[PDB]
């Protein structure tokens, strides 16, 4: 029977539709995302700054494209610059300076196809980002999503610029992580497909190169949901939001089966992301659309951003 640990989580910020994206710019600035704004009865997402002290919202950024608005999703930061990497549902992959401006980075990949709307995205330690993307086509496309049908993609965006497509045929496809050897050199991309209770695995063998395809781990529940937003601790263990479970999943580092489960406080965890240099866990979650910290065993693992 899977060992479970109950740690005291801390409430950081609330009222935030969608809450998702968490994440830590090199300044140690905490963001989210709210995906499921709305004006005038369509979509305007926004990503959000939080003052850890007191829980204000700042908006940083409500994306919007001649006419159509964004459903930011979830996030990651830049080595090179200060700007975070924003996966939006209708826009696709972002690019979001803290000053609010923003660039749309590929309306079509390298093949000439119609960029599809993105969820989540992980950088490894070269500069790629591997990139999930459950939505069908971005705005101005009607809003899609592969919830039933197996229409989800999955694209690295390279160093080089190229947004290539690696793998497509995912029934929402939802968090995702590279898994580094010992000496920095991506070894494995993990990828949440969410209703099925996957978690799928390719060896990395260079930028946009990805093989050796297979299941890695099953996640528990049959609950309405699955697997969410997911990343690893300093070693290698990968922590997996669990939506409509109440718990947290912990694989070790070769997958499988969990080997200890977290329970939160909140059925929906959606998305965690560890606060550089300790071992503090960031959750959001869609119980109440709101955000917490929990303290994990140890430190998570060094994300690009941090790197030099």
């Amino acid at each position: 029977e899977i060992p479970v640990i109950e740690p005291l989580f801390t409430k950081v910020t609330e009222d935030i539709p969608g809450a998702a994206g968490p994440v830590f710019d090199k300044n140690g600035d905490f963001y989210i995302v709210a995906p499921y704004v709305e004006v005038n009865g369509k979509p305007a997402g926004e990503i959000l700054r939080i003052d850890l002290k007191t829980g204000k919202k700042t908006v940083i950024c409500k994306p919007e494209v001649n006419g159509y608005g964004g459903i930011p999703a979830g996030c990651q930061c830049d080595r090179d610059a200060n700007q975070l990497f924003v996966a939006d549902m209708r826009l696709g992959l972002l690019v979001v300076q803290t000053d609010g401006t923003f660039e749309e980075i590929a309306k079509k990949d390298s093949e000439g196809r119609r960029m599809q709307g993105c969820a989540y995205c992980a950088f490894d330690y070269e500069g790629n980002l591997w990139i999930t993307a459950p939505a069908g086509e971005v705005a101005p496309a009607d809003f899609t999503i592969s919830l039933q049908e197996k229409f989800g993609s999955i694209y690295c965006f390279t160093t080089d610029g190229q947004m290539i497509q690696v793998d497509t045929a995912f029934q929402f496809p939802a968090g995702i992580a590279v898994r580094h050897m010992n000496d920095g050199r991506p070894y494995q991309l993990i990828v949440a497909e969410q209703p099925t209770k996957k978690l799928w695995s390719y060896d990395i063998k260079g930028p946009a190169k990805i093989e050796n395809k297979k299941v890695w781990g099953h996640i528990p529940g049959t609950h309405k949901g699955g697997a969410a937003g997911m990343d690893f601790d300093e070693d290698n263990n990968l922590l997996v939001a669990n939506w409509g479970s109440s718990h947290i999943e912990v694989f070790g580092p070769d997958g499988g089966q969990p080997k200890m489960r977290i329970r939160c406080p909140f059925e929906k965890p959606s998305a965690l992301h560890f606060k550089p240099q300790t071992k503090t866990i960031f959750v959001t979650e869609h119980e109440n659309n709101a955000v917490w910290k929990f303290e994990w065993q140890r430190n998570g693992k060094k994300q690009y951003c941090e790197t030099l």
